[PDB]
DNA sequence: AAATTTGTTTACTC
DNA sequence: GAGTAAACAAATTT
């Protein structure tokens, strides 16, 4: 099921977070010094991050790449070494 | 080329 | 409204 109780972040036990895709990724942008982050490295920091997305790769990479394009406060700009994803705090 | 990750789109269960 | 599902074009790497 989802998360038993109150319990902050504790990764180790595969528990689906009680959060949506947007927010997650607006925390993985904002984590970084730089405030963006390539692809890959939003797929490291999910995986990093919990326990639940270790197992079914496919299914939320999908999730991933569908909600960065259809909210506007996500924004893609190209850089010196690639693309990479920034947010709009507006 | 051709392979394949990387991005935009409309519509189904729940 | 979100979580999946698929379908398809665009970047980006073989």
């Amino acid at each position: 099921p989802e998360f038993f109780h109150n319990m902050d972040y504790f990764k180790y036990h595969n528990m689906r977070p009680p959060f949506t895709y947007a927010t997650l990724i607006r925390w993985a942008i904002l984590e970084a010094p730089e405030r963006q982050r390539t692809l890959n490295e939003i797929y490291h920091w999910f995986t990093r991050m919990f326990a639940y997305f270790r197992n079914h790769p496919a299914t939320w990479k999908n999730a991933i790449r569908h909600n960065l394009s259809l909210h506007k406060c996500f924004v893609r700009v190209e850089s010196e070494k690639g693309a990479v994803w920034t947010v709009d705090e507006f």
